[PDB]
């Protein structure tokens, strides 16, 4: 499991949001913050599945892509369990 | 050490809140985060020992349950470490 956190420009929320629902991800959580490079910014973070690792980094990159500074950066890091509350599915079951 | 990581509707917050007390534990940290899945949310992490995490997610499982969609779910990462600024108290001593 990988947890995958894109952070740009609360501009482009909408393309990402809609990028990653190409693939079928609908599940993220956003959050209101201010990046120093202040500036308010947008988080996003998504918790995926192993195998959706470089299919989700390419769709977020082309739906943020501009080619001028200020397009953001993707930060990768490991999830060692995920659970859902309501039926206590674990991992790839609780997304 | 391990980063647990609750997300759940903003008006479960007081549950899990007391919930955590129950086994002794007061430290935490709260974001008004947004969930797509857009709506309000409450975000809560808690750092804890190893030796606590079945402990917390069972607790945190039981405050938040109704059976119904939207009981929230659970992350779990690795933390390498944890130092408290005051002291220089180093992972479980600086919980
Ligand atoms: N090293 C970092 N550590 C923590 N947050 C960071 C770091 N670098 C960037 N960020 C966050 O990611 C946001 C997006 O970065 P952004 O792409 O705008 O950076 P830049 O340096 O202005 O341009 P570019 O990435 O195109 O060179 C920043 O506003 C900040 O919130
Ligand atoms: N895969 C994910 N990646 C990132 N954030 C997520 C993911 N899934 C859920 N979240 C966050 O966790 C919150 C709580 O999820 P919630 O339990 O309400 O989901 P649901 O799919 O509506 O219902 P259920 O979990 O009961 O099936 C979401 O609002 C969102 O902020």
């Amino acid at each position: 499991m990988k947890l995958v956190t894109v952070i740009i420009k609360p501009f482009k929320l909408e393309d990402v949001r809609e990028a990653l629902s190409s693939i079928g991800i609908q599940g993220l959580t956003v959050t209101e913050v201010k990046g120093f490079g202040f500036l308010p910014k947008v988080k996003i973070d998504v918790a995926i599945a192993d195998d959706q690792l470089d299919e989700v980094i390419d769709i977020v990159s082309k739906a943020a892509y501009t080619g001028k500074i200020g397009d953001g950066k993707i930060f990768v890091a490991e999830l060692q369990r995920v659970i859902r509350i309501r039926t206590g599915e674990a991992d790839e079951a609780a997304l």
